[PDB]
């Protein structure tokens, strides 16, 4: 309470499954802070605030703290003065491909560290990306984050939650999964997203149209008709079916496409 006596609670940024996002700004000094807050008795909040401590990367959002207040939760978080990666991409276009591009090697890299650290985000799309003040792209929302990796021993995961469209497609076929492909899988739909402002299917599974279309490699339709080759190409090993043989994150930074240079 003796917060919001020295700091206005200017407006909404966002809204979360348990509660919203705020933007504070401090009366005297005029410093801005994010202010999540979640309702304990409505992700995990628990596991967001203990993932939140471990984080210190420049395209992560970085972690301040929290408080409890009875039943609810408030994480103090950097403001990304940029919004949502989300709304960088017009609806049925996309961006620049030289946009694209940047904040793509901005995401491998705040990707690299949390799997570096064994951590998997579990939720990668755009909206879960923000932007600050100079666009640099910063990872956020660590509600349904785990750890997949304990020192040097990895377990496989097996847990269906995560944002239908951008889910990989064995999380509707096996019961258990390695973690790291999956977050390349969603990486490669926001890309997507990025050079089409267009989603391709709702659901990877079988009977979805638009999945059997990519699988037969109908790349005359959209999305993909939009989609330069180069680009396409990358695309074309991420969104590979089989997890163990999709494009992984040292081969990406291989890519023909990730390594041109553009504009
Ligand atoms: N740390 C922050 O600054 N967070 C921000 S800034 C912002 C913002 C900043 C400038 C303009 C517009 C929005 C939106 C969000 C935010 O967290 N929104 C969530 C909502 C749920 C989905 N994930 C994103």
């Amino acid at each position: 309470v003796p917060f919001v006596e020295d700091w206005d609670l200017v407006q909404t940024l966002g809204e979360g499954a348990y509660g919203e996002v705020q933007l504070a700004v401090n009366r005297v000094t005029e410093e801005a802070v994010a202010v999540k807050i979640v309702d304990m008795k409505r992700e995990n909040i628990k596991k967001e605030i203990c993932i939140n401590k471990m984080l210190n990367h420049e395209n992560v959002v970085k972690f301040y703290g929290h408080r409890r207040e009875g039943n609810i939760q408030y994480l103090f978080l950097e403001y990304c003065s940029g919004g949502e990666l989300f709304d960088r991409i017009e609806p049925d276009i996309g961006m620049p491909e030289p946009d694209a591009q940047r904040f793509f090697h901005q995401l491998m890299a705040g990707v690299v560290y949390l799997h570096g650290i064994g951590i998997t985000h579990r939720d990668i799309k755009p909206e879960n990306l923000l932007l600050d003040e100079r666009d640099n792209l910063k990872i956020s929302d660590f509600g349904l984050a785990t750890v997949f990796r304990y020192n040097n021993r990895e377990r496989l995961l097996n847990k269906m939650c995560g944002t239908l469209p951008y889910v990989a497609p064995e999380l509707l076929k096996r019961r258990e999964f390695h973690a790291e492909p999956v977050d390349v899988w969603s990486c490669g739909i926001v890309l997507t997203a990025m050079l089409a402002g267009e989603l391709p299917w709702d659901q990877p599974s079988d009977s979805c149209q638009e999945y059997s279309d990519w699988k037969e490699k109908k790349t005359y339709l959209n999305p993909w008709k939009k989609i330069d080759s180069a680009p396409l190409a990358l695309l074309h090993k991420i969104l590979v079916e089989n997890p163990s043989a999709r494009i992984t994150i040292p081969d990406i930074k291989k890519d023909r496409w990730y390594n041109k240079p553009l504009k």
